[PDB]
């Protein structure tokens, strides 16, 4: 640790999911990202600690959809408790895909929820290298998903990330971000965009020939950001709001939660941060006051993580509760939040970018980790407070560069994996942005060889660390999304 604040005191004191506190990540816990990395790092190598550091990402990466369409943000068929199923012997598994026709960067505005899947219970080495994967094709038929939308100028629609649940009869209920986009042909806004989390429900046909999806032809229009937990349109034109993961908590049995990305509902332009934000311990050396930050443009970054409840037992109906955790003057964006359950704890993971940090502050791309007793407490930052648990390999003391343009002195796996998952187990999955150096870079649209993060070093439920033994050198296999339970049903085609 080089000299810096200390973290902010977090109490990890579990409270109801109907209260309003509001746990926060402080300017405080952020900025011993950069206590922990190390300050003589030379080009182009990794400066953050090796155990909070996804293992490298080789530039010769095979595709797992042998370039049919780019693929990104995926997740698996899964129950109440996180597990990740199998039917009728094929691991089954969502991804944001895209025409791979269109510019890599250009896809955002096009993606669609697509399907993959392969045989279950192959062994990880008798694996096709690419992962095995069969592309299903896209779950939505043209214009299903529109039809929430009372506005249909839209330019653009599409299908964002979220999750997806089978029940014991193979119903799959699809829980997705529905956006509806009104733009230039240059890509100015006509006005903000409209992103809705939403439902559609449909039935697993699986067989030896294969799988198929059914039904999937009405959709839900389940939530959209309101104003006072969640910012919206009106307040921010390119404000956050997506990513539905949907559980049960076992401290509250018989109800189903929902925790989303959002960001913390202020007027963009009149936001400000106070003395939580900061969260400094009394006569810190290095503690910054309210009005410098005010003053940085640090308050233009409010993210937060929302939940909300279930209403009825169908998930069509849904009550917001106050924000969980509050990134306010530390970052724009807490993406693909979900909550990991282990040994009595709720471990809340998000994803940031390096470059949506607020000024003052740095981190590399990859997961955050948060630690409480219940969904909603006093969450406590993994890793010495900061909130580090899987960082791509970075030198923090160079600038990041971008995805489309790495730095010169950046390390070449500086965007190597975005959009990371924790199955059980603490495997991680994540898919391929960019890997290169400045003048030799690849993109990706493919997903990264699968990860593992020990949670909890010795007994302590605070920390992670990385297991460089896992596969080669800590690379397990390509587009790895292991099933850990197994049904069979009806379906078939």
């Amino acid at each position: 640790l080089q000299d810096g604040p200390e973290p902010t005191i977090h109490t990890q004191q579990a409270y109801a999911p109907e209260d309003d506190f509001t746990a926060k990540w402080t300017r405080a816990d952020a900025r011993q990202l950069q206590r922990m990395s190390d300050p003589t790092a030379p080009s182009r190598e990794n400066s953050m600690p090796a155990s909070v550091t996804m293992p490298t990402v080789p530039q010769d990466f095979p595709d797992m959809s042998n370039e049919q369409v780019w693929v990104w943000d995926t997740w698996p068929l899964t129950d109440e408790d996180a597990n990740q199923y199998s039917v009728n012997g094929w691991e089954i598994i969502f991804s944001l895909v895209a025409d791979r026709n269109l510019g890599f960067d250009d896809r955002h505005v096009f993606a669609k929820i697509g399907y993959f899947y392969r045989p279950a219970g192959v062994p990880a080495a008798e694996r096709p290298e690419n992962g095995g994967w069969t592309y299903g094709g896209l779950v939505f038929k043209e214009g299903v998903t529109g039809q929430i939308f009372e506005d249909q100028s839209f330019s653009h629609q599409t299908q964002w990330s979220g999750s997806a649940r089978v029940s014991k009869n193979g119903e799959i209920k699809l829980f997705f971000t529905d956006v509806a986009f009104y733009r230039n042909s240059d890509g100015t806004n006509i006005k903000p965009y409209d992103p809705r989390i939403a439902l559609s429900v449909g039935k697993v046909k699986a067989n030896k020939k294969g799988v198929t999806l059914t039904g999937f032809n009405k959709v839900t229009d389940l939530l959209q950001a309101d104003g006072t937990y969640y910012q919206t349109g009106a307040q921010n034109e390119f404000f956050n709001f997506r990513d539905p993961f949907t559980f049960e908590d076992p401290a509250h049995p018989g109800e189903t939660f929902m925790v989303f990305e959002g960001n913390s509902a202020m007027q963009r332009e009149t936001a400000t941060c106070n003395e939580a934000d900061l969260g400094y311990r009394q006569g810190d050396p290095y503690a910054e006051t309210v009005d410098d930050v005010n003053a940085s443009g640090a308050t233009y970054q409010i993210g937060n993580v929302g939940l909300a409840k279930a209403k009825n037992k169908q998930l069509t109906e849904w009550e917001f509760l106050p924000p969980i955790l509050s990134a306010n003057c530390v970052t724009d964006q807490t993406e693909r939040p979900q909550i990991y359950f282990k040994d009595g704890k709720s471990y809340l993971f998000t994803i940031s970018h390096r470059g949506t940090f607020a000024a003052g502050l740095d981190g590399p791309e990859g997961v955050y980790g948060f630690v409480g007793d219940g969904i909603r407490s006093d969450y406590q930052p993994l890793n010495g407070g900061s909130g580090l648990a899987l960082g791509n390999p970075t030198n923090l003391n160079f600038l990041g560069g971008q995805p489309f343009a790495p730095d010169f002195n950046q390390h070449p796996g500086h965007f190597q994996a975005y959009s990371h998952y924790v199955m059980p187990g603490g495997l991680v999955q994540s898919f391929i942005d960019t890997i290169g150096t400045h003048d030799d870079f690849v993109r990706g649209g493919t997903l990264a060889p699968t990860v593992k993060m020990d949670i909890g070093v010795g007994g302590d439920p605070t920390k992670t660390a990385v297991d460089y033994s896992y596969g080669s050198e800590g690379l397990g296999g390509w587009a790895d999304i292991p099933a850990n339970k197994h049904l069979f049903t009806n379906g078939k085609f």
